[PDB]
């Protein structure tokens, strides 16, 4: 298992503009496109993240070009944050794709938000920093794959995505 495979998992594939949990635009590998409300802004934002004209419709490749860009640009985004930062540092590897997911989903403003939750990871306090994790709206709203990233970050192991 792997950051890509896990994400792949949580997010599925989508060839054609869709709307997601939230009700946002988004194509692919879990992409957001758009959260305004016209299904032609997101189709322009999709044009012009591909580089061409699509009609809303890409390819499995193009879908696997914009999440390998997005890994990345969770990673480094992680990296540069200087809340984010130290306390992956401080993970072992199955913990650090955790965090990782954590910030593809929600943005680095949002985690960099969660604190609490943050400082308890750094102790490594690990059954407390799942209990606090599971008090949010992001829990609240993806329950199913907020439970899988939390079983993660407990527990260093791959387990709840076999
Ligand atoms: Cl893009
Ligand atoms: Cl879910």
């Amino acid at each position: 298992m792997n950051i890509f495979e896990m994400l792949r998992i949580d997010e599925g594939l989508r060839l054609k503009i869709y709307k997601d949990t939230e009700g946002y635009y988004t194509i692919g590998i879990g992409h957001l496109l758009t959260k305004s409300p016209s299904l032609n802004a997101a189709k322009s934002e999709l044009d012009k993240a591909i580089g061409r004209n699509t009609n809303g419709v890409i390819t499995k490749d193009e879908a696997e070009k914009l999440f390998n860009q997005d890994v990345d640009a969770a990673v480094r985004g992680i990296l540069r944050n200087a809340k984010l930062k130290p306390v992956y540092d401080s993970l072992d590897a199955v913990r650090r794709a955790a965090a990782i997911n954590m910030v593809f989903q929600m943005g680095e403003t949002g985690v960099a938000g969660f604190t609490n939750s943050l400082r308890m990871l750094q102790q490594k306090r690990w059954d407390e920093a799942a209990v606090n994790l599971a008090k949010s709206r992001w829990y609240n709203q993806t329950p199913n794959r907020a439970k899988r990233v939390i079983t993660t970050a407990r527990t260093g192991t791959w387990d709840a995505y076999k």
